[PDB]
Formats: C-alpha cells, sequence, structure tokens
C-alpha cells in the first residue's frame, strides 16, 4: 500500500523517514513538502478529495491552527498515549508531539556568568540594557513562547517582561534563530533566547561557536523552561485513516525517535529514547508541563502583546 505526507519540515529530514517505514512494513510513504501555513492552507482546500493521509507540521501553535481549522480527526490510540507525553499532545486527540525543542536562554560564556541567569522575565531587567537579542516576533516559536508567559504570569506583567525586553535590545530583532546566535558569537549580543536545535545545527558545523555561546536552561526555579514540539495528526477525510495512524505510532518508538529526533539535534518526544549525544550535553532540565497547545490559544493574546510593546 501507500500513504501520503504532509511535512512542514525539511524535506532531507524526512527522506529518511519514508525509507525505513517502506524497509520495515513495505508502505510506501509519499512526502509532499511546504510551509506550515501553505499546506495547512492546501490541507484545508482539497476537503474530502484530498490525497493527504498524515499531516506533520512544527509548533504546537501551527497544531492548533490545524485542529482549529478543522483538517484533522481525533484518533484513540493507546501507543501514543504512552509514548507521549499528555503535556506535548493535543488535549482532544487530534495531534501527537513527536519531537522536543527548547526555546530558552543562551549567552557568551566570556562575559556573562549563568549565575546572572535565571528567567526570561529577568531579562527585562535594566542590568541586561544593551546586552540582549532576540529574533523578530513575527515568528510562531516567539507567539508561542510569549503565549506560554501569558498563561503562567499573566498578560499585565508580560506586557511589562516584552516591553523591558526591547528596551534592553543591542540590535534590532533578527530574521532567523540562526543569526541570533552568531551575533552572540560574533560578540554583538550577549544574551539571546533561541531554539536549542539550532545551537546544536550551528555547533555541528562551526564547532568553535562553543567558545562564545553557551545555552541556559531558564525558569528552573518555577515553572521550568518552554518546551515545543513537531508534531503529526491523521488528516480528516485521508481515504487510509487506518494505515496513517499505525505510521504516526511507529514515528513514536524507540528507532524512529531516533531518526526523527536526532537528525535535527531536537530532544525525542519519547521520555524512553534518550535524546543524541550533541543534546544531552547540554545538560538534564525542568520543563514546563503546559500542555504545548496553549501556545495556539494564546498565540493572538502574544501577537497583540509583542506588537504593543514594540518588538519587530
Ligand atoms: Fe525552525
Amino acid at each position: 500500500n501507500e500513504i501520503v505526507v504532509y511535512s512542514a519540515r525539511a524535506d532531507e529530514l524526512l527522506k529518511p523517514i519514508a525509507e525505513a517505514y517502506q524497509q520495515k512494513t513495505g508502505t510506501k510513504v509519499t512526502v509532499v513538502s511546504d510551509k506550515a501555513g501553505p499546506l495547512m492552507e492546501r490541507l484545508k482546500a482539497e476537503g474530502k478529495n484530498t490525497q493527504a493521509d498524515v499531516l506533520i507540521t512544527v509548533d504546537g501553535g501551527n497544531l492548533w491552527q490545524a485542529t482549529q481549522a478543522g483538517v484533522l480527526r481525533p484518533i484513540n490510540s493507546s501507543v501514543l498515549k504512552s509514548n507521549i507525553p499528555s503535556h506535548l499532545r493535543d488535549p482532544k486527540n487530534h495531534w501527537f508531539g513527536l519531537s522536543v525543542r527548547a526555546r530558552t536562554i543562551f549567552y557568551n560564556p566570556n562575559k556573562v556568568n549563568p549565575s546572572e541567569l535565571s528567567t526570561y522575565a529577568d531579562l527585562a531587567d535594566p542590568k541586561w540594557k544593551g546586552r540582549l537579542c532576540l529574533r523578530t516576533s513575527n515568528n510562531v516559536y516567539n507567539q508561542s513562547l510569549v503565549a506560554t508567559m501569558i498563561a503562567n504570569h499573566g498578560q499585565a506583567t508580560t506586557d511589562r517582561v516584552v516591553k523591558g525586553w526591547v528596551a534592553n535590545l543591542a540590535a534590532a530583532p533578527f530574521a532567523n534563530d540562526t543569526a541570533l546566535l552568531e551575533a552572540i558569537d560574533a560578540g554583538r549580543c550577549d544574551v539571546g533566547i533561541a531554539n536549542t536545535y539550532y545551537y546544536g545545527r550551528l555547533l555541528n558545523s562551526k564547532p568553535q561557536v562553543a567558545n562564545n555561546v553557551k545555552v541556559f536552561f531558564a525558569n528552573q526555579a518555577g515553572k521550568g523552561t518552554h518546551v515545543n514540539v513537531s508534531g503529526a495528526g491523521v488528516v480528516k477525510h485521508s481515504d487510509n485513516p487506518a494505515e496513517a495512524q499505525k505510521f504516526i505510532e511507529w514515528l513514536s518508538s524507540n528507532e524512529a525517535q531516533r531518526l526523527y529526533a536526532d537528525r535535527n539535534f531536537e530532544y525525542p518526544a519519547n521520555i524512553q529514547v534518550t535524546p543524541t549525544p550533541a543534546v544531552a550535553r547540554w545538560g538534564r532540565f525542568k520543563q514546563d508541563f503546559i500542555n504545548v497547545s496553549v501556545a495556539g490559544q494564546n498565540q493572538q493574546k502574544a501577537i497583540m502583546t509583542m506588537k504593543r510593546a514594540g518588538y519587530k
């Protein structure tokens, strides 16, 4: 048989995934890749006549958007509920997180002692004036981070924090996380906020970046470090809902988690799968157990928050 996967991941990342599953089960896995928004806009337009069986997309913000658009169908999977922690999957069973990333603090260890660091909020402290760099607010990772900050600390507090962030900027917000991390390495930025897998990707290509850039896991005293996911769900109008579900259940297994998460320097979502050494080297940390669907529920508030704060 054959299944169709609409994927917002890097095309090279799913190619080994499709091959390993065809070798194990004989099922052909066709991958159609596009950006998350356009891909979901495609799935919504195709309706009942769609050829897609599985949607794989990035960030709980987008997974919540796809669920609100009605393009996913809830599935009852004992395998997925056991392999995937509850905070990393949709409460109404429409999607399941399969890799974990952290959005957290990075710093220049030649200029910043980790004892000076603690929380996202404390980055608004005036001691950071002229030392902070951020990636643009026009991005789902930052929308999702601020969405959880609103849920954890309230709207008024978060308004003050993000306004404090902007007042502390050493440079204009960067267009992507890798550019931010490189500007820390260049010495322009002393502290920043980014996704961990870009750091693993950057150290893989330029190992010397570690001299000027280290990771700090934020909010260890409170709720924990913000984590987010890439995840999958069965397309509502799939012609093969049973085989679509079997593929997603396989992705949560040990062997597939290594292929799915390790190659992109992300954490496995399955906690019985130990992270790849390059990732495990950064250390253990407490992660927030807020359900990551809150990243979507509070997305509009986060957008409004960053806009009122002058966070470009
Ligand atoms: Fe990314």
